[PDB]
């Protein structure tokens, strides 16, 4: 037989053997004579409006598409569950952590970043690795990326770093000059652009890569007392990356290769898990750390902070409509039950504004009462009322002011947020020389080996070679400053390129 | 007390008396510590980009409002049921009046025409009665209004027609030269306007008018033998208006005086309900009827074609949520079960292409999916897909391609539309001297009395005094070539206004 | 003759005569041969989709309506200038007040506030008075109202306080219960409250009433220094009120009084003018104000911060087409030039939020490439690119992330925010119980004679009469805590009401 | 050096040395101190609300993406001229054929079928062919392909087609079995497909191809008479085509090279040019044609009906925004000139709803607003008002309804559409049996050669080795009737790989 993602209509057709076709109907429910010939003044006649069979189908067909996301259009999803481990309850009171055994159901996004919806899955590009879990306290996104670093550390520069990524204005072309451009000007990109260009740059399908939460966040327990932390969810099924020439080869025979490959495995039963860890750094150490322990740019190392198992995320679950269940995802990093809150990382700050504002746009102000959306393990409710494509009951009769006298919801302070201090100026403060090299030299250093060292040069240089030279210069300036020799190899490899 | 409109809140704390109220949730479903006080730096500092309460609250109050209807937008809503109490199946096999006894749930929306959602319910202008019969076969959307009769008898001058009722595009104000120029333009306009100066111009609420089809519909019985029909529904309640004066005065103390007087009604047990007749009009009388069948400036005289009763429409129900369940309904005319299809009026051949289309732009391209809308006494399946705010499971893994061999659903060929034959050149037919006084003669001199034909001629000039005397002119001989007295009466009316 | 309003189109005609009319045409330019009659198979035949004049006109008509303001949604515009008058460059760099004589264009809307689309003009509310200045700095949006105050002091409690003036959720029917029930639960109300009953709540048409910006707003000099200021811009035509009789009379006689009165002021060369003040507080001042100097239910006592005069605003153009130049029309406080910065009152802090926001959505994500909305006199130049319905050349090839090395527009560093200070935890500062009494006393027993508090007291008494008894003594026993007499005053109206 | 492509940002930069950078802006044109740094409060504390810079730009971002075309998504633009070489004066009146050299600009986008935005240009695909011409009478959309013919005859399937053809609703899969059990039950596909998989399916780039109008269309002349015409339009560069290999290898190193092949070639002065003809039928010949001469399955042979030369399309001109000038065009059939008219073609009816229906929803209701859309050579004036993001001066005070004595725009009966007769009953005529076999069987034996027969079939088997052997067998089945060597050839090659 063939895998059983081909077998996706015959499984449905065996699976419902045992019963009648369903009747063919317009949209309003209305039986249709024949869906196959249209309605006309004679055989070679023209097409009348009262065929709204016609109509009602092809209207439809004609509002099939929504806007594509403007980043991590190209994904593939499941849904499985999360099972805590361990006790961590004296960092975070969160109902998700609550009690070992404690099963919380998930729904998972894995994507790349540039690419559109019609893109190949087997690029060099991060990846998405985007978790929401259905909790009693609502949903709590956790929208991690397959690295625990980013290019950039303030979210002003994101639409210019997405931009330089994507297509020129002009020639609808991928440009080096603006990939190298950005990245030579912004040198704060040099730690995860190490890693990009690194064997991690392209994960063999989704199963064989790490997740981060990437950011600092704050965890807050029963008696009020916070932490800093870090998520880190490991591949149960080990590192696995596919080499350049694989990943081209791939690019063009199956440019869904990860789509396929998560769906057959959870198909075949082989499903795939990770192990979550969290680090936690005390509000102490976060004032003595040696960088700014909430810049994206930087890591913490393991040896200083040492990862704490928490639990399981396993996928079980294929999507049975890709449309209804992975396209109309959306996961919200502002998502957050009590336990759980942002750090002041200037980057996790703009995801708290902008997720929510995309999803209004590209679903609709109402995209949370889409069923995959929907905190449906939670009772919603409050104050928020109509807005277009209002389902359910819009919460009925019940007063929609607050306060009031008539019995409606109410705030319940036990969610108050932590408390931290704060003193300075309402200014723009200057984050673009914070440290752009230390942590990268020991990547290059310690982390890596000769051989991967050797295979970072070829990957960078392999792009980089059509970039403008005053481009070139810049960039291996900026590769000197974390090591000479990172410099100088890829500059060997420029001229070569260069002829 | 109050009546029950008032005590909204107050009964809906009683029901709830023995409960204390839920917890108040983000639209994500995480708890609000506080929801009245705002996340700043002190006491007197600045605003947080990480209240995500705020944001998630202010962002949905900021999407609440969708397009008004761009007629119609004033409305009440109720539900309750459509009962069949007499046999018609002879002329009609629609599940709807199977037998004798047979129930089948409905909605009905009450409305003006011209004026927008914040205007006052006792002005004169038509009322829209719109039921929408839940059917097994789907939904069947009755679109219907108080009259039997319309102003214009082509869709092309529909939009033109509300234009000249609505505002002035630079002045926004209702403009007396736009409707009168327009009419006096538009003789076969005569006929409804004078129903609409008459004393039914303005009903006594909701439930004191009738409701008419307006239009020739098609009804196909299991022979495949077809007659035309007009559908009444009229008011068990008795016809009732209000003065002039008492219009006047309840436009300012109750804009909302048919919304309250219905839900009043209702809620007191006191039910409205409407007898639903048909006349029946064979294809051979249709051939020799004195004017066209299909033309809505037309009555069929009730001598001819007798009303044949059919059933009973029953409001037992009140909305809960006004937005959700009145303001999102959405009525078809192109909804009709098997048993049941259009004429060729020209009025109604473009309402079937206009309805959904507003639907698709005011609601969404999904707004059958919306609870009030959905067809839920008939299973929907076809080959549909996608499109915004896609709820349900948007039909799971079915084949979604037509015709194919995996068992998805199958077109049922005695639903197929009854086969009528044209003859004739496909053109544009001039319609606007299809007599436009003959009718309405019979209205002036049979249907009033002298002391509504003195009150008719008195509302009449009451607003046509408001227009330029070359449209004054041009509106009186119209009504001058219905009758002299007519005209003549209209004549002597605006002679005193020009004092 | 009749008013110019009522002439609009006999103006537009005359203005014409020496000229032929255009060719009637679709939206995509095609000349239309017949646009009264629809194409059809025989003159008693259905409709044929090849009618493309037919959809082309009702497919636009279908989609003519977008959705209202959430609040604000009865309104009138008109255009002019404003003109400074003194110097006032000691306290603000802002270009529009660079030099005496020097005129900047504007735009304003005027609206009540509770009221849908189709309400009345002449009914006791707020007053919408937003005036947008075209400066070379861009837009300046300065969204002011009639009352230097508001009912609330925390952007959290908004949707509630409109929820509460607006429809009942299931009736659809104004609720005296949810309006007193919020108030009284909430007595910062009492001071806007208090305006709002006065006779000022219903100002005789849009010329006759005062324009407030209400906030707390900082003003930047060339040097670096900051003030805090309040905008009145007071009416040159004299404070005038229509008595609640005469307002109710005009209610359903003439529902677009305000609109009427305005559009004939200008066609008539009676163009009405507001003088423009500032009152300034150093920031010495604001630490001594004996409340919060950013608390919006509090005034600024004229004895301590006197009037400064700066300029005139002048209103001698109408709108041609209302939809295109008034009804999308859009004030976005956060609209700034340098020279003017928000303060930290935390309502204005909500503001900067919500206007852009709902704007993305009632208009579309570019709005502000509407014309009236576009900063025509000044460059814009930026990194932003693409949405729907982008119009000009979306900044054509230009490098489209920044920074770049390819001379695309450049930040300007003299265009930086003033600089203060803050110290304090981040949480949700209680402001509920921030004095609500004392500068309503001074209203009540200073600012309004023994008449006007009689009147007061009666309007306020012929509303609340119709909350729950419960309701009526909450809400008085708020009164009796500003002043004994204003409660029992109140009282003894309710008892006489209360039978 | 380079490609002009690659050198787009350098040659701005160099069109622009010797004038300063523009000062950087908010979208309301207020100018940026920093747009680098986020406004917090001290440098690692939290992001403000009142950072309206980071709100203006980052909401703007989150609302990049419009829905991509739900057919033809990957695509590329250009503009240029059509040129009239020869009089066909005497079929069509229509201005754009008016006089010999006569000039009307263009606009042009290729593109594949079923590919989303980020698919490759090299693939097995139909490629669309669309031309907008800016005509005097409005403009004239010719929405053709690189193919005479369609795989479909009535517009009913033209949905199911598209399905089959994309991605599988559960797994996001393309799907050999959704591909070939469509084409297998739907036989007049053969001609196509046929097409599509011989030499022509992968053109080397957009130049080297044809583009057909496909359809029958109508050409009335200034006497009233009427003929039946096919639109031809061979490119001047010669058939040009890209082997299975070559196509796969540019398929991962150049995704986009379509999109560069087009852009270099007019930056270099090397223009494109197509010479337009038309094939002429009359009507009695189309009584006698030995098929449904309005069959899109079907071509006019040369012999019978000889191309007659009209004129040159020249594309020299780039797009300076692709998004603004590319991915916003939108091509309706139904936008025709008088001269110009749809035939009874069932296909050609559908599209004349389908393209306006999806502009409305994919761009917006005002989409004919956008500049590249707009009939700039025409003056458009209707009685068409309002919808969301409405430019200009929406007509301005102009009269808004029709009739009206107020000389606003009038319709011109010489614009009037031809008149055809047709005779029939209204009904559901079955076209599914209309000969699926003759002119497929002439294309295999006399069009085709040795050489490309055999890669004809190689292709096919290629493809359809993945379907399961039911659906193999029934489209060999097709094959085999077409030519019983069609059928084997193609058998011989799946037994081989079916091993
Ligand atoms: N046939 C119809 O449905 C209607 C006919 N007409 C008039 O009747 C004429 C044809 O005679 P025919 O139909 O036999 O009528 P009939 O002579 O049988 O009876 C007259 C009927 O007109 C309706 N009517 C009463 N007052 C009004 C009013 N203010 N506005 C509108 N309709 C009213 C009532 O039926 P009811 O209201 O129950 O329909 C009434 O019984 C036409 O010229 C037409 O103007 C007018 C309205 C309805």
């Amino acid at each position: 037989n063939r895998d059983p993602a081909s077998d996706q209509m015959k499984h449905w057709k065996e699976q419902r053997a045992a019963q009648k076709p369903d009747v063919l109907t317009t949209g309003g429910g209305n039986p249709v004579g024949d869906k196959l010939n249209s309605l006309t003044v004679g055989p070679r006649g023209p097409l009348l409006v009262q065929d709204v069979v016609f109509t009602d189908e092809m209207a439809h067909f004609d509002r099939e598409r929504i806007p594509e996301r403007v980043v991590h259009a190209k994904g593939a999803g499941a849904f499985g569950y999360f099972e805590v481990t361990h006790d961590i309850t004296r960092y975070s009171k969160a109902k998700v952590f609550e009690h070992i055994g404690k099963r919380t159901p998930i729904a998972v996004r894995f994507s790349t970043v540039a690419g559109e919806s019609g893109s190949a899955d087997t690029v060099r590009d991060p990846r998405g690795f985007a978790v929401k879990f259905y909790t009693e306290d609502g949903n709590w996104d956790l929208v991690g990326n397959n690295t625990p670093i980013f290019f950039i550390r303030d979210a002003l520069l994101f639409p210019s770093f997405i931009h330089s990524q994507k297509r020129n204005p002009q020639t609808h072309l991928k440009d080096p000059d603006m990939v190298w451009d950005f990245w030579s000007l912004r040198p704060e990109s040099l730690h995860q652009v190490s890693f990009l260009f690194s064997d991690r740059g392209i994960p063999d399908g989704h199963r064989h890569m790490d997740g981060y939460g990437s950011h600092t966040f704050k965890l807050v327990n029963a008696d009020g007392e916070a932490v800093y932390c870090k998520f880190h969810y490991k591949t149960d099924q080990g590192i696995k990356n596919l080499s350049v020439e694989d990943a081209a080869r791939l690019a063009h025979e199956d440019p869904d290769y990860g789509l396929r490959d998560l769906f057959n495995a959870i198909a075949t039963g082989n499903y795939p898990s990770w192990t979550l860890y969290i680090q936690v750094m005390t509000f102490s150490e976060a004032e003595i750390f040696p960088f700014n322990p909430f810049d994206l740019t930087k890591v913490w190392p393991h040896g200083d902070y040492p990862l704490i198992p928490v639990g399981k995320l396993v996928l079980n679950r294929n999507p049975v409509n890709y449309f209804a269940e992975v396209e109309q995802l959306a996961f919200d990093p502002s998502n957050m039950p009590p336990g759980i809150e942002p750090s002041p990382d200037k980057m996790l700050q703009g995801r708290l504004f902008a997720y929510p504002d995309t999803h209004r746009h590209r679903l609709g102000p109402n995209y949370l009462q889409i069923p995959v959306n929907c905190p449906y393990r939670a009772r919603v409710a409050n104050y928020q009322r109509d807005g277009p494509m209002c389902m359910m009951d819009n919460q009925g009769g019940a007063p929609n002011y607050y306060p009031n006298s008539f019995s409606a919801p109410e705030h319940q302070p036990s969610a108050l947020e932590h408390r931290t201090h704060f003193s300075g100026d309402v200014q723009r403060f200057n984050s673009a020389n914070d440290d752009n090299v230390t942590q990268v030299r020991t990547f290059y250093l310690k982390v890596l080996n000769e051989e991967q060292r050797k295979r970072l040069c070829e990957n960078i240089a392999g792009h980089l070679k059509d970039a403008q030279l005053f481009i070139q210069k810049k960039a291996v300036k900026n590769f000197s400053d974390v090591h000479p020799e990172y410099g100088s190899r890829i500059q060997a490899l420029l001229d070569k390129y260069n002829e």
